């Protein structure tokens, strides 16, 4: 009926109740597994569509690789194993063979890679995989965001050449880029991780970050990782290349999961419920005809007129519904726009139009109405959803040159652009001392969250941030060693 | 390479030959799961794409529920116990509970079936998921056959009428017909199991039955189930009626899996290799030149005039490879039409085409051609090849009125049709007489087959079928209980 927590009062509460009633999701007697419901799957779908649509033009390939993989395959890689789910029994009976649930497919999918890939006529190699991944994850589960199972597509290329892979990689992460900006209208910010946070197998990786603003959390949102020869020297992934000589291939791998709902909904909902970006909006337009005769084929000629144009629409002419229960019906479940047919306004020759992001209403002449001018209503609301995110994001974003400064943003809820030096050690002690300084909503304690500061990336673009000239380094362990970049620090999920 | 078997001569290793040589399939080493490359995954995507629009239009909806299930709630159905996998640990430590893997998705759905559904307005409800399923198969595993991992789409759907429900039965067997025979070029026959193949929770079972002529063995190809209010009384899924009673749901489910790949390849390939039906074939058409600059100008203008037509073309202009090579290799991977452009054919304003199913070569007037007049050519690859397994597979179903005609009939590899009257302990009497006056060949022995004929459905339409006055039931403890239909039975995977 009614979201009865605002957003502003118990975020993780908040959450609970908009993604339930607004048939997004359900709990599940599994911890951490959650039922994707048909609006909430439409989302993801429309992820899926769209990014094989942009890989397909790169000549990737879709593929399916077992779920299934042995411990000689996982150990041909310790940190990640208390994370591993264990086939041990079948029926009432031990297995003779244990066998592990996909966690990532890298060790299932190499040998073949090393199988199939002879000479440099078999390069590139690029395939991808939408497929169910799982890990027992130790922090506490995060519907979408931070789930035991969970949905992702994860892509793998071998080639000849850095140079290939390297564009490969950054072509991969702008593709990241377009799905949370183009259709979820969430900005990001591009950037490498630190030695820390990068992936052990990776010589190097890029991720989009995203923004909470409520809670002043990123989220990191997607990643794209540059192997190098790592694991082509681990599983002997060799051609004879256009010398005569064997070497190496160079890889790349790249995932994207359900996370990015997670994202779409603590951005951009509200205490009214869910606010669905036109481009993953299950339905785009509801049209409502206030209750005659003549009334009811003009609202059913401009369904038909917006469903003849491709606009995902409904007509809700339920007869036992007050038309502001159909209000909130259609506001709660995320519908970008609402079209009401009156009476009155039909006398004018015109309808009535409410946008879901901004609440706002106005009146459009039948003589402009139209499925383009439909369609130009809601990219019009695309546009303000992320223009709005992006804002919120910017005024969250402070340079902070000294720790007093740092931590009393990052108490406030902000990113922070540091100087920065590369180092593990670094990083540790800023997130020790920041934890040891921190506060945090009692709603970010129950959610198994933590006020302590990590690194989110070091920006790809750094040519607005002002300059580093006689600032010292965070850890006074390494005051010689001179920041030479600046890196983005934050609360995180 | 090459098939150097042939399939009348060794079904199963032709059938493994078939299958890694035209890059299909790759096995793994975890037994009973297969690698799916992007050729044979191109298959399932195309099947995907067609059977969700088609229920689309029925007002399915898709959603994604977990691949984990708890004892408690497996059991709530009221055998399958030893195929069921269970999760015990995570990395070193043990979970509370064992927790199982996805098998079939009842008792993960029907428990929010219970709490979604409240009023008849509720219904109806009608979910699909596209999903992986675990079964630790006892029975030998065969590529996409018999899997220990599969890949299918499973509907479950609720109504406030049998009368609703029985309608959705029929909708769906005749999709999964459509997609044998519209997509795979594959024959059917729909029919309803007896009582002791239909699902233990199922009121009633239909299926539609698939035949491989090499081996004589029907494959069960896709089920669609009436379940009653079996499984509502079970999970409580309960709605007040429009007279204000509490009533019990009708449930349908019914699915359909990769298996599909398998009656298709078993069906179609041949000593050369795969046979794809055009409209699942990931490469439609190849496009040879015979090597020169117009002739290059041509074929791209051939290529061109095909790709702007949604037509699936490759271009295959490799240079030092004899054109026999290049027909062997685009053969080898099932590529139903090949045009070959030489200098000679040009100078008749003419190209040469060869098509995969019977190796017929023709030519065409450059006037003549088009992507028009090519998908005319594509669509009666795939009428020819439906229209010849359809034959082959008629001619293979036996009316065998007497015990002497049955044994006779089924040991030549046909499938009989016998006088019938329902009765679990007459299909066990012939399943047992069957098998111990059965043979088959070695290699149908080392795949874990029997000589035994199984009941494979009680055909819908009996219409064709000839009288049967004065016939005698097959078991003779029940000679009493005259036969009053028809049923198929047959040797099966
Ligand atoms: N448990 C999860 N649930 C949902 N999405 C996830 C989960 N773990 C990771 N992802 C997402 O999947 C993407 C690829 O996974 P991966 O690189 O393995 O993540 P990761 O290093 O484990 N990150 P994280 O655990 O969030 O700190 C990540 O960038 C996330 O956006
Ligand atoms: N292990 C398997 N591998 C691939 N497809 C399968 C497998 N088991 C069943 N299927 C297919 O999935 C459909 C729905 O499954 P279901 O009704 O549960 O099969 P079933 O009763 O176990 N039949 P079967 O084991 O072949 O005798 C079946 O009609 C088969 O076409
Ligand atoms: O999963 C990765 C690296 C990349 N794999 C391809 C898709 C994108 C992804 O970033 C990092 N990672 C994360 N979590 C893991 C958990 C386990 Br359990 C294991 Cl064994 C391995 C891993 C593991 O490799
Ligand atoms: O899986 C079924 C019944 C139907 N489920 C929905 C899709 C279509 C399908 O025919 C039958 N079946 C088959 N094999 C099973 C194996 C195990 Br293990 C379990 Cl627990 C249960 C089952 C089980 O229920
Ligand atoms: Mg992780
Ligand atoms: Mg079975």
């Amino acid at each position: 009926e009614g979201i009865d927590v605002k957003k502003q009062e118990n975020f993780s509460e908040w959450y609970s109740q908009v993604i339930t009633k607004s048939e997004f999701l359900d709990y599940y007697d599994v911890s951490g597994c959650y039922i994707f419901r048909p609006n909430c799957w439409f989302v993801w779908e429309s992820v899926q569509k769209f990014f094989d649509a942009e890989i397909k033009k790169l000549g990737v390939q879709n593929v399916m690789f077992p779920l299934f993989v042995t411990k000689r395959a996982l150990e041909t890689e310790e940190g990640f194993s208390p994370e591993v789910a264990w086939v041990t029994k079948s029926g009432n009976s031990d297995l003779q063979e244990p066998i592990a649930l996909r966690p990532t497919s890298e060790t299932i999918m190499y040998p073949s890679y090393a199988k199939w890939i002879q000479s440099h006529r078999d390069l590139p190699l690029k395939l991808n995989q939408w497929t169910n991944v799982v890990r027992w994850e130790f922090k506490h589960a995060v519907p979408f965001i931070r789930s035991r199972e969970f949905y992702w597509q994860e892509g793998h290329s071998a080639f000849k050449s850095k140079e290939e892979a390297d564009e490969e990689v950054f072509t991969i992460l702008e593709l990241y880029k377009r799905v949370y900006e183009e259709l979820l209208a969430v900005p990001v910010i591009k950037g490498t991780k630190t030695e820390n946070e990068k992936f052990a197998g990776a010589d190097y990786t890029t991720t989009v970050e995203t923004f909470i603003a409520t809670n002043g959390r990123a989220v990191q949102g997607g990643t794209s990782h540059h192997l190098g020869q790592n694991f082509s020297k681990m599983f002997k992934i060799q051609f004879e290349a256009e010398n005569k000589e064997t070497q190496f291939a160079y890889q790349n791998s790249w995932g994207l999961s359900t996370r990015t709902l997670g994202v779409m909904i603590m951005v951009h909902g509200d205490d009214k419920g869910m606010v669905l970006p036109p481009r993953v909006a299950f339905c785009q337009v509801v049209v409502i005809p206030l209750i005659n005769a003549t009334l009811v084929e003009k609202t059913k000629e401009i369904y038909n007129e917006l469903e003849k144009a491709g606009i995902r629409v409904k007509l809700d002419d339920r007869l036992e519904r007050t038309p502001g229960w159909k209000y909130n019906y259609w506001e709660l479940r995320g519908v970008p726009l609402r079209i009401e047919v009156g009476p009155k306004d039909l006398e004018k020759q015109q309808i009535m139009l409410c946008r879901r992001d901004t609440g706002e209403k106005w009146t459009m002449p039948l003589s402009e109405f139209s499925g383009d001018s439909i369609k130009a209503v809601l990219d019009k609301i695309h546009d303000s959803m992320l223009n709005k995110a992006r804002k919120e994001m910017n005024e969250r974003i402070v340079v902070t040159r000294t720790w007093p400064e740092f931590i009393k943003a990052l108490n406030s809820g902000n990113m922070c652009l540091i100087p920065w030096h590369e180092s593990k050690a670094a990083e540790e002690y800023i997130k020790e001392k920041s934890k040891l300084e921190s506060v945090q909503s009692q709603s970010d304690a129950n959610t198994g969250l933590t006020g302590a500061a990590k690194s989110l990336c070091v920006p790809l673009d750094q040519s607005s941030f002002p300059s580093l000239e006689g600032l010292e380094n965070f850890y006074p362990e390494e005051a010689h060693k001179k920041p030479n970049c600046w890196a983005l620090f934050g609360r995180s999920y």
